[PDB]
């Protein structure tokens, strides 16, 4: 399959897990600023777009730590060899949106492809889930393109055993000689400490600060 | 009456409002800046004060969107002509709080007749709701004018079916050029998305760059 | 003993205490920047380090006010005459964190003393919690040093009762001419309202600004 079992007993966090899963469930959400100022010039000298790339810059942080691609299947605590990003997408004529979900592809190239294709087939569709059931192997994305925050929580009324990482982006703002944009990750405490959501943001960074290919 | 059973059949979110009210109940809170450097400057040059300005303003915004205005009355989806603010009011003496509305009116001479009498009757009324029940059509607006804050987020043990916009603002600060003051805004997501939430504070800041009368 | 049964039916916020306890249970949490552009130059003309003195000064400010040393107790409202902070440590062996606590003394020397006599002991245990169960006058502290936060909030199943603040710190940054520190409180409504919050603030900036001893 997609997926391995996790060595739960011989886990450094096995205590933790059990204490965040069900002793004292909780979960929280942060919002930091990215620096996008050399990503930007990237995207000038391409033709890629800043949505997509950002999706693909997501998904490929979460693909590289473990501890983003958890989940419980058939009660036992897996681990998703890679995830797909689901995002959502907003139609300006019912002023609606909808969620999306393409393959990951390490080739940004095949990521954009990708894209383009779901894209194209479901611009039109209004439906909430135009593909039907997500993904069990996902990460939630989404853009608040209009305005900028500072900070951005979910109040769920249960998330229980919902360990997929939930990203909210804000519209970028210049910041004196930076361009920064707001990013806002909610996890479960059972599977990540604030170590490992710091971890993914400093690697997000690192990626922005990189060539695209 | 004062509201429209609102046609859910209709409606281009019904599909969302059923997913984010039953099926995966949740709402969230952004907290963004607002210029207030113009606002300033209108207020100095006449004698309304800060707070009933804000309040008014708030209202104001609140009142142009049916999706800030809505509720569950005998189990149907209605929405208000009007609503009125529920604002906090502090008392230095006790250093508690005690909630207080008054009608709103697009007149903001009227609006400010209102929000004195009010306050001249019950300023010295150290109950929790001096008026006894809150109007249903109404909304929460709440200051805490002695601290500067980025974000704020009210963690409710159950918020079913509670559609009113629940507003937080922060004492203000110089930023470089500008006066900025902290706001955040709680919704519930069966009936506002992001978009909606932009679209309110973008208002909003419209409202604060214009002239009072 | 150490601690005194409140008097809740003289007291002037009792209709509060009841309608966030049972009637709306909620909490908050704001995130606001300290100044510690003085704290680091102290600590620069000093052996002290900053994780420890922020422990301090946090305990320092939560034992001046009675609020936030609340707790049931028998079913009784109970105020400890002080607590201890209750710190998040992390072992960079197995990238995992442990909680300890150490008592609290208004000497910073003699609290120094505790604080390394507790990390000399257990700073090879990774126990979620290496000294047993967690003394009930405590407050928690939390640090992330490795990345800047705007905000930060703990979505938790289930506060009921629990009055104890929450404080999360971030890495500081230079901000213009000013080093600043995001810090997160948390707080239930029931003990704690938005001035409450503020005072507690705004006495932690005094003390960052003032001598250490
Ligand atoms: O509901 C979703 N997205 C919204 C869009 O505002 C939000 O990002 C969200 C994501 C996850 C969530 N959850 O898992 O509880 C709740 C809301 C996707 Cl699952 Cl379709
Ligand atoms: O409780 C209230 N206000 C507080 C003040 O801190 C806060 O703004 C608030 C508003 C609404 C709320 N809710 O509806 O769950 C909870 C807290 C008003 Cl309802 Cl009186
Ligand atoms: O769980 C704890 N700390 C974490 C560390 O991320 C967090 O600060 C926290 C504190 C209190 C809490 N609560 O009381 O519900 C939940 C998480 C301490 Cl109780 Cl050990
Ligand atoms: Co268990
Ligand atoms: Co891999
Ligand atoms: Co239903
Ligand atoms: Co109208
Ligand atoms: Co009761
Ligand atoms: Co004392």
């Amino acid at each position: 399959m997609n997926y391995t079992k996790f060595d739960v007993k011989n886990w450094v966090r096995r205590e933790h897990f059990e204490f965040y899963r069900h002793r004292l469930p909780c979960g929280f959400s942060l919002t930091s600023k990215i620096d996008i100022t050399t990503l930007k010039k990237s995207l000038d000298d391409s033709a890629y777009k800043f949505y997509p790339v950002m999706i693909y810059l997501i998904a490929q942080a979460v693909n590289q730590f473990d501890e983003l691609r958890m989940a419980i299947k058939d009660d036992e605590l897996i681990v998703w060899d890679s995830v797909d990003p689901q995002f959502t997408v907003f139609h300006q004529e019912t002023e609606t949106f909808s969620a999306l979900s393409c393959p990951y592809s390490s080739d940004i190239d095949q990521f954009m492809v990708n894209y383009l294709s779901v894209m194209e087939r479901y611009k039109s569709d209004t439906k909430l889930f135009p593909q039907g059931v997500t993904p069990e192997n996902h990460l939630n994305i989404s853009a608040l393109p209009w305005v900028n925050f500072d900070s951005f929580n979910l109040n769920v009324a249960n998330f229980t055993d919902y360990f997929a990482p939930i990203i909210t982006m804000a519209k970028y703002q210049q910041e004196g000689d930076r361009l920064l944009l707001p990013l806002s990750v909610q996890v479960h405490h059972a599977v990540c400490d604030g170590f490992h959501v710091a971890r993914f943001i400093n690697r997000l960074q690192e990626l922005c600060n990189s060539k695209l290919k």
